[PDB]
């Protein structure tokens, strides 16, 4: 159904699903001039050391790096969170050209992608409990920028090949997305939604100021995707964002000076 071509793509998901036009839509600009420091924030804590990562899949939109979330393995806390929120998956939204990608811009500016790590608030008992309230999910935000190539994204750059096309799935253990995240965790913070159908607003966003850097050639192979099912006629995988969304009644946080 939904997707991001010329007759299914964001301006049209709102007569599937009408949230599309509700209060608390991402992604959204951060105007920095505009953003309130908040002393009150704590800093992020990211607990990764003992992450179990499963299977990396192709789902037709992106491609999502799944984890073991059956335990308080790899978890997220502090911040602007209350309680304990599980790393349940990873994916990438880009673009077709560098300067075009990410779905939350600063100031307007566009990175060449996002990298979404997405956990779920562990009171709720399972994700699908999770989805259905507002505080129910923490997706951790991270820009990317074209310049020295990320060691730590190789691993994923290199299994591409072997999930190129929708409903493709390869094991991928042993992965450690400590190896994504750039030096600095200082943050931007707002409540919001999901991206994609079916757009729930069941999000705290944390998007980190800093982004990491990944080579053209890293990029390059994001850019060979298939949103299409094997067999069907190709067609790339690109540009899978979603544009800035009004801001309305809310106020974006900073974690820093
Ligand atoms: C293709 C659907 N993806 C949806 C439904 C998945 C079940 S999810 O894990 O809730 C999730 S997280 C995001 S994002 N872009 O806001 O981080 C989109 C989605
Ligand atoms: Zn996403």
């Amino acid at each position: 159904h939904w997707g991001y071509g010329k007759h299914n793509g964001p301006e049209h998901w709102h007569k599937d699903f009408p949230i599309a036009k509700g209060e608390r839509q991402s992604p959204v600009d951060i105007d920095t001039h505009t953003a309130k420091y908040d002393p009150s924030l704590k800093p992020l804590s990211v607990s990764y050391d003992q992450a179990t990562s499963l299977r990396i899949l192709n789902n037709g939109h992106a491609f999502n790096v799944e984890f073991d979330d059956s335990q308080d393995k790899a978890v997220l806390k502090g911040g602007p969170l209350d309680g304990t929120y599980r790393l349940i998956q990873f994916h990438f939204h880009w673009g077709s050209l560098d300067g075009q990608g990410s779905e939350h811009t600063v100031d307007k500016k566009k990175y060449a992608a996002e990298l979404h790590l997405v956990h779920w608030n562990t009171k709720y008992g399972d994700f699908g409990k999770a989805v259905q309230q507002p505080d129910g999910l923490a997706v951790l935000g991270i820009f990317l920028k074209v310049g020295s190539a990320k060691p730590g994204l190789q691993k994923v750059v290199d299994v591409l090949d072997s999930i190129k096309t929708k409903g493709k799935s390869a094991d991928f253990t042993n992965f450690d997305p400590r190896g994504l995240l750039p030096e600095s965790l200082d943050y931007w913070t707002y409540p919001g939604s999901l991206t994609t159908p079916p757009l729930l607003e069941c999000v705290t966003w944390i998007v980190l100021k800093e982004p990491i850097s990944v080579s053209s050639e890293q990029v390059l192979k994001f850019r060979k995707l298939n949103f299409n099912g094997e067999g069907e006629p190709e067609e790339l995988m690109v540009d899978n964002w979603r544009p800035a969304q009004p801001l309305k009644n809310r106020q974006i946080k900073a974690s820093f000076k």
